[PDB]
């Protein structure tokens, strides 16, 4: 059963502005993904210093990153404190609706694409390299979901039956045909250790065969 909603039309202006503007630096797109799992550690490694309980989901606390030629994705798994079905619903569009005002302000002020983490909406970075974006996603409160957009405006949310996750979000970057080089394990390499080389959690990155 596959829920069909439409994203608010100041995000969907942002998702094209971000599909559709010359911009070569895309490579700020996993700086993006890996700040936010960082900060979805950070939030359940809080929450369980007064719940140890909170930890009984997974007790490691990490980022892994999976390429795969063969489907063509990357897959930024983390940990984390994972999000409800309304948060992928409502509550982050509502954050995200003030920092897309916020940001394209900024970028009619000479601000550039690469400082959209500073508004709260740099999940939506995935979109430079990403013609499709799969979000599996289990929070402690709420059951397993899959979140889906390929952009044009609508985004789909179900209930998850693949392998339960428990606790943490997965994003699934289904990558366009001329971005593979962040499927090549140096290109990636490259990346983390130029923009994510003091996060505070361990990030592995996976070799395919
Ligand atoms: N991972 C992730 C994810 C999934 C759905 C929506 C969002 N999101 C909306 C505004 C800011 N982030 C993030």
């Amino acid at each position: 059963e596959v829920e069909t909603f439409a994203f608010q039309a100041e995000i969907a202006q942002l998702m094209s502005l971000i599909i559709n503007t010359f911009y070569s630096n895309k490579e700020i797109f996993l700086r993006e993904l890996i700040s936010n799992s960082s900060d979805a550690l950070d939030k359940i490694r809080y929450e369980s210093l007064t719940d140890p309980s909170k930890l009984d989901s997974g007790k490691e606390l990490h980022i892994n990153l999976i390429p795969n030629k063969q489907d063509r994705t990357l897959t930024i798994v983390d940990t984390g404190i994972g999000m409800t079905k309304a948060d992928l619903i409502n509550n982050l569009g509502t954050i995200a609706k003030s920092g897309t005002k916020a940001f394209m302000e900024a970028l009619q002020a000479g601000a550039d694409i690469s400082m959209i983490g500073q508004f709260g909406v740099g999940f939506y970075s995935a979109y430079l390299v990403a013609e499709k974006v799969t979000v599996i996603t289990k929070h402690n409160d709420d059951e397993q979901y899959a979140w889906e957009s390929s952009a044009g405006g609508s985004f789909t949310v179900r209930t998850d039956t693949g392998e339960p996750m428990g606790r943490g979000t997965k994003v699934i970057l289904h990558l366009k045909e001329d971005q593979t080089e962040y499927l090549e394990e140096r290109r990636i390499k490259e990346i983390v250790k130029k923009h994510s080389q003091f996060i505070g959690y361990p990030i592995t990155l996976f070799v395919e065969k």
